[PDB]
């Protein structure tokens, strides 16, 4: 397999997206950027429903970190398929959960007692965090960042701040949510090169929560939680600065505020760290993960400080949480991610660092590039100076990048993100960088944007 | 495979159930009620981690329509692990997830157009329920009955009113819904014996809505929707009178307000129509359906009134949605349904009122029988007079039915569900039947309940 | 002075009614219902802008109790206004403030410490109840009972519940208000009559509270108060059963709910005690007034159990709160009510009583007549058996009695208050009963109601 | 009458604040900071219950513009006496009310279609707009600015962002406020000088409502109104730039979101116009105003744009508003305010900007002086550079200012307002500001501030 694309979408990719416009809800699927129609896949390639085969740079949305079909997380569902689907998780027991609940208490951050609630995804993950925050604490109120994504469920939508057609008419959600500027280190209100001075823009997010929230209308003591993603990904792959979470931290800490770490997308081996906040050495009380977990079957989790735990039975609940197809697939992966798939994001994240660092001296479009491990986000912009998104051009890369058989994704207004999966290969990713960057050219020559 | 049980737990149930205790969340496993540690499924049994043998009439509480572990089923989804698992349903497109959408727009009650969002469970399609009811109408209260439940989210936990615990420190979830007595005709506000006056009842619920909500302080124009399961299922299999919901939806076109139809337990077979609201002769504008769907793979739909459509992307999205491996379940699950077990519900439907009418002629600790197909409660009282509810002697009945291997769930305060999988035998059922009268026989004889 | 109308609205009403439409906002005005231009009132009577003479039976809704313009009041005032006005009584001290909040400390039901806070109105009144019952209890919820009126604020719209156009558009207003049904003994969705049985119907309002919300979705312990008037003004004068209160208190206790009693309109002697919850011997903890207490300048103060009181300074506070003039006029209104005005309306309750259940033995029209001391409501439907209201005919006999030179209000949907000044003479009130009497005769004649 | 002070306070002051402790519930009263116990008023001068005279900066928080007793005022009041006080305004009308009212169309900003709704306080004014605002745009959503004070109701709370102690166990309040940087030239999380750089601090809080806001969690055509001081009153006296309502008022127009002018404490001719909003060359959608607009009588007004009028009656009305005693008084406020009290604040303005001016060269303990006509702040700071807060120091200034014959109030952490009636003559303010200047000097000199 290489990548190989003729017509996309080719006839058969047309019908079904024709289908999908009858029977299905209009919900984030772009007929004109986003025209994949994925058939089956193999390795770290997708063959769609003409033949056409795409290299993966998408990991389909996070969630492929250990392949698109992996072999080891195959034979693990294939052999719990033969023993029992769904137990009932939450009113009978069975060993399968528990298993999977034993080694997320073993592999969460720090060295501290854990607990795990099991659920069906990220939404659910934080919408179990927000409650064990209410309940624990006995306060109601949280802060999150601007940016922000946690979910669409009337819990996580007043969490997320990503787009605001996210809330369309939504309103109102559950109360009691501040938002405050993200240390976004390339936009930020205050116009700080966070680059150049992470103090500096570190200590204006500290401060607008402490002298503009905590001194002004937001009670420190209400506060249950601060909820945050490590780097922000729907946002835009941002990535704050280095010591911003143990400032984060010593604020919380002062106030009897949790720190709730939303890992849905940034987890599971993708940063070259078992979790994300690793690279930021802090213990978050709360950590929520989905996605990569079940290496493709739906699962969420919620790791927690072991004495924040429901004091009685009946709080929270669900059907599905434990589902034995799931916690046999979630075993399989964090063993794959542990015997070296996190190694290997150790080992290409070089590779990323200078082949984008390269494409951002020569090709002005670039306005940003950054990451760790393998997920990296690259921002688009008409002028570096003005830094105005350059949406209608991100999208104009995505297409091309798919014509020459590379699958991305669009994060924030005007970037890409690059999450290609954990198992890529040296050649593999040269191969897509290499796709990359003539689709950054073709726009650029396109557009008339200057290239060194 | 027969009912086999020595002890119960045995000495490797009793290893699980304390690594439960220690690594997992404080949630609705019960160590004294539900003792039961899941290894395996054979047909309609489980067998337990010391290889006791359990005749099912739990479904994993609703979710196993298709037998506890379904050929058809498992050989669907290893058809679909061999092309791919996850294909970003709401970013890239595929056709497994619209076949499923496909299918589940033909299958909805009535004849009009529907258009389909994909979920990971019955709490996510129940949000997506509440969004598409904001959006479409631009309305943003609620109307649920007391009993309800709907879910545990923030959405959701202010829709469900069955036990207080569900919602203990979590205020406030999503503000606007205001709740009215459900027409339970053995426990209703008025006294009413709904099934001697249904007429009397429904009359009750539909006047408590029009002269003490709208005509007081619930503005009817205002109001988006109302939630209901056609059956109440954790408030106690709970059948309303056959006229309620016609007698509803007269009162719901009068103001634009939309019907949406829980279906998430009483649905995909389980009372012998494909949707429990058949029974009931209307046409709700949102239809929620999970557990059952996946046959054991978490999944959730919300089937809408197409031109409740999200006019703009952006408003709803979610990762899982759409899942391959889930939707092949699904697709395999609708077929064996149609193809014959929706049809032994039906043939089994009579076996069940004559054994339970007989229980309850027999045994005065039984209050109440009532269902539809395999959809079966019986309410459990101190005294047929003042209903007093027999907590104690309903999770005493499960105890006993459990060490004479028929697994049982509770419901409400005090009744037992049996809700055995929809390919049981009559000689199963006779077996199960024989196995619950024993523990109602054994539970009355201790407390001195008459024996007729 | 006499009742004497000629022309109403006469030349002079109707250019005032034309200037109200064109420079002030919609309210409750009504042009057709209630044509009263106030130009000067002296001792029971309304003299209107065009010198028609009409005799008070409506008290300015329940705020003139001690006449219409009070000699002593005014004394009091123009005093007053001599030393000061304004003294700023949260940030600066003075001692006309201190010397009511005394007064009202000591005549405040039953025995216990009590501290006051002052406010300028009944819907402040009931905001400062909101805000030291939450502090006080660190809860959040509230149950209030369908047909209240507690005011138009953000906070008491939640708590009101009279008519739905009250709310139209303001959702959210505060979270985390339930209703139940009111102990209206005409009117209730039990059918019972609360004359006849009233311990059936106390017990059906407190085991809905119980049963219905305690023992499914309102944790009781997260209740900080209920909210009631001792009897309903707005919602039609509705006198609940004498132990309905004492039952109510039950349940507060054994949960640690506040008892919040809303005297807005029912206190200040209006009811033959100077607090109507007086007559139902409980002691709340809170007690709200306005209206009445200032004579006809604006006050209002809630009364609370000392224990109570904010920890910490800066949680509530006003501007004109402790206002000098409204308090001197409030000690003033205070000496009139305990030195004759109260004993009056005691002597007046037997006419009343039996003068309304001659007009029901009589005029088929009458549904209902109920009331205690002055307070008198008569409610007017057009059937006896289903108590249609009769809500054209209401408003007809309220225009009928303007002609003849009596004011009345309407209350609820189809029922008339008589709430004539404290001051009114036995003649004085005979000639309102008269006239009253002559407008339900002439409305039954045109109509076709039977005389009997 | 002139500053003359013994022991303050003395014995019969010290007697009426312990009778203040026992009765009075815990608000804003400092035992410590404000021992002021005020008996009567003549002319500029408080008279405490000691016979201590002091010479009035406070104007008792804004409310006696046209003085402590205006005799103009009185005999409006005494002459309406005579006639009617009380004439439940929203039941049945009275020309007293309609008179105030075609009054206030006329003196609103601008020349636009105007009505009026009348009530009895600042925050019950700011509630009515709340309502206004949320009916007319059928919008829920409203901004607020950080600072900002509107009043402690349940609505008003929401607004309120000034001390987080005014919000102490009272979440939730209405939901659907989020809050933005005031554009304070003296402290903003820009760290921008607004006094030599007004353009780049207006653009940073329009850029964060643009930017922040609107393109990520707040969809811009669900905001009714963006509610602002024109200048903040309780934060501080901060005086925003000349432009930054036209910009505000830009933003604004482009969504369709109304502008809500709080007037409050800054109208009434305070700052030498009659609405402050005058200065900023904008015509508000929405004006509150209470305070001083009643002369010392409780009043509160909502002047907005007629096209926003309560399309139907009942969704909004209060029994006291229209109050004739009430609407009497402020008919003579306005004549006062016309006939000279503005001009004299206009003229007085230089000499208020002179003695600060030379005060701030002179006393390094005084960060910044701001002002307007006759409203003024003066923040005191540790240090210029840090601008820590001299919370401590400023409450000893008003403390030495009160022994030396000045009534003076703080206003946010560490500043303090000056707001003599505006009936004061030049030579009462030449020693008001003399003795300010020596309180500032004795604690300068008492605690080593510099004095240049
Ligand atoms: C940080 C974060 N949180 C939450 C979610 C939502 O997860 P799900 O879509 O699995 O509900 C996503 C995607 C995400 O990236
Ligand atoms: C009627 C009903 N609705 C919703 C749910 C919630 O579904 P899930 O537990 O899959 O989120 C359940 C269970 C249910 O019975
Ligand atoms: C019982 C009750 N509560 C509250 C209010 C509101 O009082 P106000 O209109 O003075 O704000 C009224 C009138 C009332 O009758
Ligand atoms: C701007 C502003 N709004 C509202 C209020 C509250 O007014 P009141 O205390 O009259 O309710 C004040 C004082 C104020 O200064
Ligand atoms: N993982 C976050 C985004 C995923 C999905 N397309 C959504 O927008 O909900
Ligand atoms: N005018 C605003 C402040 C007035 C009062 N002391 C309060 O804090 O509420």
């Amino acid at each position: 397999l290489k990548p190989n694309v003729k017509e996309i979408p080719g006839p058969k990719a047309r019908k079904v997206i024709e289908e999908h416009h009858k029977y299905m809800a209009t919900t984030t699927n772009d007929p004109n950027e986003y025209f994949l129609v994925i058939e089956r896949a193999e390795g770290v390639y997708w063959i769609d429903v003409d033949g056409n085969v795409l290299l993966d740079f998408s990991s389909g949305i996070g969630v492929m970190n250990v392949g698109l079909r992996n072999p080891k997380v195959i034979e693990a569902i294939k052999k719990q398929l033969d023993l029992v689907l769904h137990a009932a998780g939450t009113d009978y027991y069975n060993p399968y959960q528990v298993e999977l609940a034993k080694k997320l208490v073993e592999i969460a951050p720090g060295d501290i007692e854990r607990k795990v609630f099991l659920s069906n995804s990220g939404t659910e993950a934080n919408e179990a965090a927000l409650k064990i925050a209410k309940w624990s604490t006995n306060r109601k109120m949280f802060i999150a960042f601007i940016g922000a994504f946690h979910g669409r469920t009337h819990g996580t939508m007043s969490l997320t701040a990503s787009k605001p057609v996210q809330r369309s008419r939504m309103f109102p959600t559950m109360p009691g949510v501040v938002h405050v500027p993200y240390p976004n280190p390339y936009r930020n209100p205050w116009g700080i090169d966070g680059y150049e001075n992470p103090d500096e823009l570190i200590n204006r997010v500290i401060d607008y929560i402490e002298e503009y929230l905590f001194e002004h209308y937001v009670p420190a003591e209400e506060v249950a939680g601060i909820f945050f993603e490590p780097i922000q990904g729907e946002g835009g792959y941002v990535v704050p600065p280095k010591n911003f979470f143990k400032e984060l931290k010593k604020l919380a800490d002062k106030h009897g505020i949790l720190l709730i770490d939303d890992e849905v997308q940034m987890g599971m081996g993708r940063t070259g760290r078992m979790w994300a906040i690793e690279h930021f050495d802090i213990v978050p009380d709360i950590v929520t993960v989905a996605k990569a977990l079940g290496g493709g079957i739906p699962i969420g989790a919620t790791i927690f400080r072991a004495d924040l735990d429901f004091g009685v039975s009946g709080v929270h609940s669900n059907t599905f949480g434990g589902n034995t197809v799931a916690a046999a697939a979630a075993l399989a992966v964090i063993e794959e991610l542990q015997n070296g798939l996190i190694e290997n994001a150790q080992k290409l994240e070089p590779l990323f660092r200078e082949r984008l660092e390269e494409m951002k001296e020569k090709y002005e479009i670039i306005g940003d590039v950054r990451g760790l491990g393998l997920a990296w986000g690259v921002e688009f912009v008409k002028d570096r100076k003005t830094k105005e998104y350059a949406t209608k051009e991100r999208g104009e890369i995505v297409v091309e990048a798919l014509k020459r058989g590379l699958a991305l994704l669009g994060c924030g207004k005007s970037a890409i993100r690059l999450i290609p999966p954990l198992i890529i290969s040296e050649e593999e990713a040269k191969m897509g960088l290499d796709i990359f960057e003539e689709a950054i050219k073709v726009v650029s020559e396109r557009h008339g944007y200057k290239i060194h």
